[PDB]
């Protein structure tokens, strides 16, 4: 999908990844619509009568809106770092909008974070059109690279990172191999012994089979535990998205915060996450419970 | 007020000024019913067979039930309210013409009778024709189903009649308008026994937080000792979640922790969403919505 999804004054998120349905947002003004070296990227201002603000899509899939971006950025950044006893070195694969990095960089334990995203235009357009999301990209604790995540992890030493956050687009497109076992084996390797990873873990309404397959192979590759956390995101298909939160060490329970954010100075700045939302996120509907046991 | 025009060009588009600038849309395979009733515009369609949704019902343009995800809200409102009551014998459902909450209520062996009053007789008839797995309890001998305005019904009902009242309404635009108002809740307080519980269709935290907070305030001021909002995951409500205000008439009641766990009941394994972990988790709210309680 590309430009054709902006039609009759609406962006219509039709995709064969979710046949028969489409979330639609009304378009006030298209700001940017262009092929990049890897994806089709569309940025528009939504109807000022509604709350969504600026919207970004990649290959026809809504990625961020001003209104709800905080949810997924806070969940991935804090569920993973508050599960880690001292997260000092962090990798973000994908993430070129800067939102997960903004949250990671709230933590005073972080010494460095690498962020590697295949598509340098996402960083550029995020700087221009989403300054509250992309401010973080310039921080000297970060090294921001344009490149493929799979090649990057293949060149990375053993035991490099305390946390890896895999903040990718859906499987159709350049993120395809980042949902595969060979990538996860590398993520396990580049984590330190107390390492934690988490990802963009898709929808229990549309992708339950892929989430089953992934949780299985991630455990089989050698992660000691894998728990899926659900969160409320209106502008992801069916209104929620989840993250598989994976511990390299045994006997770790990522479902209860190890280092609670309320004991951190920035707790009251967050709009979604806290420790009760952390715990609640791992309670799954009975039809999906088997992901977590 | 929308009607027939929302289906055009092969799709149903849920455009509504209750959520400006957004619309969920579903492909239409076949229109089964599409007509004004005495009160509302009722539309029923078979969605795309390549999609998971099945049969869809809308009232005044607003999606009410799909085959795929109807279980969520019907289990959450029925079991979250009944499992918070020490012995729920007499139950009233206002609205609920599809039968889905009633189906769940009648799984409880404590229930002696459940009265259900929906203003629109055509919803019950079409639910019997098009949604048999949702409407399978409307003709149960433990239920009495009446066609009428619930505002009048609660006014006429005597004090101290019900253990639990469940207000399963359409959104405020239309014939449900006064069921989001203070006079109605004064009657629901009055018709509850001293240890009564109610809960409602509590809208979206993303779209309706002003109204939801207004209601929590006046329901407390009316005389309910505690009002706590429970959130749940419903793809086919605007923004993907719906909440319910769960309100205890008496003090000393913690509706957020099940008083009678479903796991001790013979039907817990038949449910597709609800269980005690999910009941505890549903009362965790995102920070921005925390002032509801
Ligand atoms: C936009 S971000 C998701 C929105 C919430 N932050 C997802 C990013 O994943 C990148 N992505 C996709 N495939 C890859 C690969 N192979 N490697 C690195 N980054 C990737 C893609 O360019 C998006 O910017
Ligand atoms: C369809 S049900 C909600 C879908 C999930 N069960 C909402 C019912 O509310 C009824 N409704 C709306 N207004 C009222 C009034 N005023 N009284 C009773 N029932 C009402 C409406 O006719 C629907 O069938
Ligand atoms: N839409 C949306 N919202 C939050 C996170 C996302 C990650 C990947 C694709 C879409 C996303
Ligand atoms: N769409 C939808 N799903 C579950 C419950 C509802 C209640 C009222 C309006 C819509 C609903």
């Amino acid at each position: 999908p590309g430009s054709e999804l902006i039609s009759g004054g609406w962006f219509r998120e039709e995709n064969d990844q979710w046949p028969g349905q489409a979330m639609s947002l009304r378009v006030e003004k298209v700001l940017y619509d262009a092929p990049t070296k890897f994806q089709h990227l569309t940025i528009f201002e939504s109807d000022p009568k509604g709350p969504w603000g600026t919207v970004m899509a990649l290959d026809g899939c809504i990625q961020v809106t001003d209104y709800d971006e905080f949810v997924y950025h806070e969940v991935l950044g804090h569920t993973s770092l508050c599960s880690h006893p001292k997260p000092e070195r962090v990798l973000i694969i994908g993430g070129g909008d800067g939102g997960v990095l903004r949250e990671v960089l709230r933590h005073g334990t972080v010494e460095h974070c690498d962020l590697v995203d295949i598509d340098g235009e996402v960083m550029e357009q995020s700087k221009q059109h989403f300054p509250q999301i992309s401010r973080s990209l310039a921080d000297p604790r970060a090294t921001v690279r344009v490149g493929d995540g799979l090649a990057f992890v293949r060149q990375t030493p053993d035991n490099t990172y305390d946390v890896v956050i895999i903040d990718t687009t859906d499987p159709a497109g350049p993120a395809s191999k980042l949902f595969g076992e060979a990538f996860y084996k590398d993520v396990l390797r580049i984590l330190k012994p107390d390492g934690i990873c988490c990802n963009q873990g898709e929808s229990i309404w549309l992708d339950l089979e892929l989430i089953e397959k992934m949780s299985r192979f991630i455990r089989e590759t050698g992660f000691a535990s894998v728990q899926y956390a659900l969160m409320h995101v209106p502008t992801y298909p069916c209104g929620s998205i989840g993250t598989l939160v994976c511990s390299k060490k045994a006997g770790v329970d990522v479902t209860k915060p190890l280092r609670p954010v309320e004991d951190m100075p920035f707790a009251k700045d967050l709009k979604y996450y806290d420790s009760e939302m952390h715990k609640a996120s791992f309670a799954l509907p009975r039809f999906a419970r088997h992901i977590n046991n």
